[PDB]
């Protein structure tokens, strides 16, 4: 257990409480923005994100993975996509991304690393239309470039997920659908492989029959072939429909940070919000005892304000979150730590 001292310490290092607005927006309603990924390269800052092209459950295709460039890490561009629907495969209508191997030093680096000459990525993967899992579920793809990642061209992706809720070593925690998945270059092998998989999936808890999401780790040698830890899920928060999940980790010093979403807590009077969690070992988390770091506040949010990415450069923390607001609206916001003024970007008019 992480001691309560040093989870206020962790609190106090990665709180944003000024609130700079929408880095990334729709520009009309039948757009939703989410899911950021931001990392360096050179001194350019860039961002993954997911695009749904529909205003409802079930209007639209499903997720394409675009990238956006900025110099600032508040004004942002879009270049284009990066993983786009792709007919003919077992992902055709849901491809949405999220880069891996991040080194993951607390206020580093922020680059992408390389295994094979590569660099790599995860993806929700699947052949539903709609809104996530809406018509049929979403698996674990690989994907993998050889090109400049800050530019805008399609990463090449295996023609199978690397898991799926068919697999025979399946577990009960994932058994519905998978969701967000990332994956670390773990150095020190802590978990007895150089490759780990943090990811978050649907399924019924054996004891209660709750349904929820929750977080779990697979492993791998290679990239391409993966074992569930015997031990998952290593992070839950068990109450009837309760999604925990988008697990985010940095490491800070010794202690491995894990900045992770919550939606439908009971212990909360607004639907989604953000906080942390802590551990030495990767599977026994101490969460958080204190405020949530994001929550509901703003018109922008007032719905959900949530999903993590966090990034500590040049003295300023910078939070990387989803604001949705009543009418659905979605998009990527940013929090700092102090005020970095505000963003000229809104969402266009609701409809009625």
């Amino acid at each position: 257990k992480v001691t309560q001292e040093r989870m206020e310490q962790i609190y106090e290092e990665v709180k944003t409480p000024y609130k700079y607005g929408l880095a990334v927006a729709p520009t009309d309603n039948y757009h939703k923005i989410d899911c950021p990924t931001v990392f360096r390269q050179g001194d350019k800052w860039l961002m993954t994100y997911v695009v749904y092209n529909g205003k409802t459950g079930t209007d639209g295709r499903g997720y394409e993975t675009w990238i956006a460039e900025s110099d600032n890490l508040l004004d942002w561009r879009t270049l284009g996509r990066v993983l786009s629907y792709r007919d003919g495969k077992w992902d055709c209508n849901q491809r949405g991304g999220f880069p891996a191997l991040p080194d993951m030093e607390w206020g580093g680096s922020y680059e992408l690393q390389t295994y094979k000459g590569r660099h790599w990525m995860t993806y929700i993967g699947g052949e539903g239309t709609g809104y996530e899992a809406v018509k049929a579920p979403l698996f674990v793809g690989l994907a993998s470039t050889k090109g400049d990642i800050s530019t805008a061209h399609e990463w090449e992706s295996l023609d199978k997920p690397i898991l799926s809720i068919h697999d025979k070593d399946a577990q009960w925690w994932e058994k519905l659908t998978q969701y967000k998945s990332t994956v670390y270059w773990d150095k020190d092998k802590t978990l007895g492989a150089p490759f780990v998989m943090f990811y978050n999936a649907g399924g019924r808890h054996p004891e209660t029959d709750l349904k929820g999401e929750r977080v779990g780790i697979a492993l791998s040698k290679d990239m391409k072939t993966w074992k569930r830890y015997p031990g998952n899920p290593v992070f839950a928060h068990e109450a009837d429909g309760t999604i925990t999940g988008d697990a985010h980790i940095q490491k800070m010093g010794d202690v491995y940070v894990m900045f992770y979403f919550s939606a439908f807590e009971p212990s909360r009077k607004y639907k989604a919000f953000n906080t942390f969690a802590a551990s030495y070992d990767l599977v026994n988390w101490t969460d958080w005892h204190g405020a949530d770091l994001i929550i509901p506040s703003k018109n922008y949010d007032e719905l959900f304000a949530h999903k993590s990415y966090v990034i500590k450069h040049d003295g300023v923390v910078y939070h990387f979150y989803c604001a949705v607001n009543n009418a659905e609206q979605r998009g990527i916001a940013i929090a700092t730590s102090k005020p970095m003024g505000r963003s000229a970007v809104r969402f266009p008019k609701p409809e009625t």
